[PDB]
């Protein structure tokens, strides 16, 4: 019935060696009270900590400690669930400052573990937000059992995209590209999404099959802050002529440990490549910056205001799909303008 | 014109205290005629080791300790070029040996160790092989300014996918991807290539732009190992109709910091979601298994067996393109077939 957790984290602002000593008793004298033993450690900056004891009080500090205002950039390493002996009964919580330790052995361990943390950090960065997820529950995510999931499964692009890498410096294009990805994965995630690949200039993102009222929100917010962002750009800037379309559909997605043993993935969505280029197609040929299908209209709880566009194909088999928008003012040739008002530039 | 790495290993076999003993003590004796410094560690069947000296004698040192039968999985951590001062100018090789260390404070520390260290090697299976490429250059992958490269791009998916989600369980149908993944990715690294991303079904991969040679050369090896395993399964499996699409194109990718604080990705393709679908739309209407533009023929050095076969579109552009193949006896309705075999097993 024991839980043990193991995170990383940093520093929010310089410590000194007195404060952490007082981090380590304040935390010794409540552990005790709780039946929660386990070790501290700092080196430059870095924290590391190893909690056990019974789940439900392991669960109840760690949210305490999460929203402490000393450290951030919290990443739980290892979630032990069901454990069967300590590791450490006889510290409530011992603390061990690295910085002020000068043994002889102790010396390029100390190298060692910086090293480490740091590429940690850089794997960190390329990485899914799922894989730490699954790590958080107790589970190694290259033993998970394959299962089937319906999602509403998202995808959004740049208008145009090829006018602006013939026209700008690269540098410039990376420009543009990074404050499109940030704009979509900020919104995306505040809704309960995930972000899952960017394909090209695309993203690709998944919610839960009763989710459809989010991911409806999400796409309109997306383009709202477009809208801002072209407005209030700098005289001159690319940035006044980014536009995206943004198409939903649902989806049965494979979650599991895919791959070969030079590259994994954690999930699968069967001709992706196919459903996100006739989602491409139709907003370009409706003029329309949103579309989606009937299923996702269905699985929407709220009274949106839903207006039919047309028919189309979006499987690879032969059903004829109704395709919806939203009819507001946000919603209500694009490369002939993005075209020109780059060249002269 | 110091260089110094840092890296991890796995042991190969069991190997006893003594004999860890001894590879300290021959590293000791010859990196002191060759003026190289370091240190080295073991802890449960993990090595690390930290080399510094000129830049010279480390490449050659290192090349020597990959081919050593005694450990294997290495990972460089960290490459440092250009190194001011030693940090172990006393230790020729110093040995530290974990397990057999019994220091009150050094047991957390071991903990601590391991879990980083399987934490990484965790996080190494999901991430693509260009970061750690990068890392042994001495670059930090996050630093990188961006740059413009003309590379050939190939693209395979595997034929009327749909099928086999719709009829086998969820476990068979993972089977059968990671057959593909595993036969694609072996190939594509043996020839030089680059897998950069898997999107449903289709592998993305990328090779220089002077290497036609050797993606076409890729290509019909794949094809040849699928006619092997379609031939050799056993009865009743359905590996007996995997069929795989190949396409090549060429395209102008963007390397470099590419994302959000939220995700990174080290590469971008403008529109590859749409060359993807096109190049899939012609190994279909053509039924033809490989299918290359006139850019990709054109780079090509060898006496390849060309054959022309239509004109078409694969960039948004409208200029009209002609596509080729390779005569051969390899690449001389399936869906029908597939859907009757998979039904009836
Ligand atoms: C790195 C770090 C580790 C901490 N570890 C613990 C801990 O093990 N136990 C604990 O009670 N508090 C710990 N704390 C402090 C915790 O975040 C709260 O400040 C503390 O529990 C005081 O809570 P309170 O509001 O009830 O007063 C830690 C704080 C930090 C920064
Ligand atoms: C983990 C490990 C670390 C090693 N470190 C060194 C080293 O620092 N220097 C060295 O000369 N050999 C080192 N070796 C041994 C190296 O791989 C060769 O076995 C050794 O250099 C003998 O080379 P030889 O063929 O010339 O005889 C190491 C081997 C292992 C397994
Ligand atoms: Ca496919
Ligand atoms: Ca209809
Ligand atoms: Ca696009
Ligand atoms: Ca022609």
């Amino acid at each position: 019935g024991m839980k043990r957790l193991t995170y990383i984290s940093k520093f929010s602002r310089p410590l000194s060696g007195d404060e952490i000593e007082a981090i380590g008793r304040i935390s010794s004298q409540k552990n005790q009270q709780a039946n929660v033993t386990g070790v501290l450690l700092c080196l430059d900056g870095i924290f590391f900590q190893i909690l056990e004891g019974e789940a439900e009080k392991i669960d109840r500090i760690y949210e305490r400690i999460l929203a402490d205002e000393r450290h951030t950039d919290i990443l739980c390493l290892k979630s032990e669930v069901e454990v069967q002996e300590r590791m450490f009964p006889d510290w409530s919580m011992q603390t061990i400052n690295l910085d002020e330790n000068t043994d002889f052995l102790i010396r390029p361990i100390k190298v060692l573990l910086q090293t480490l943390t740091e590429s940690h950090r850089i794997l960190e960065k390329y990485t899914q937000p799922s894989i730490f997820k699954i790590i958080s529950q107790g589970t190694n995510p290259l033993n998970i059992r394959p299962k089937a999931v319906e999602k509403i499964v998202f995808f959004s692009d740049i208008v145009s995209f090829s006018t602006f890498a013939e026209k700008l410096p690269v540098e410039e294009v990376v420009s543009v590209v990074n404050s499109y990805f940030s704009v979509c994965t900020a919104i995306i995630t505040r809704q309960g999404g995930e972000v899952t690949k960017f394909i090209g200039d695309c993203v690709m993102a998944y919610f839960d099959g009763d989710c459809a009222d989010q991911a409806i929100q999400a796409s309109l917010d997306i383009l709202m802050e477009l809208e801002i962002l072209r407005n209030s750009a700098p005289e001159g800037s690319p940035l006044r002529v980014l536009y995206s379309g943004i198409g939903l559909a649902k989806g049965k997605v494979i979650e599991g440990n895919i791959g070969s043993e030079l590259k994994r993935d954690y999930t699968i969505l069967g001709d992706a490549v196919n459903v996100a280029a006739r989602l491409e197609a139709l907003t370009r040929q409706l003029s329309q910056a949103l579309v989606f299908s009937s299923e996702v209209k269905n699985s929407a709880t709220k009274s949106w205001n839903f207006i039919w566009l047309t028919d189309s194909e979006l499987k690879g088999k032969s059903e004829s799909i109704d395709i919806y928008s939203i009819d507001n003012e946000m919603t209500r040739e694009i490369a002939r303008n993005i075209g020109h008002y780059l060249e002269r530039v």
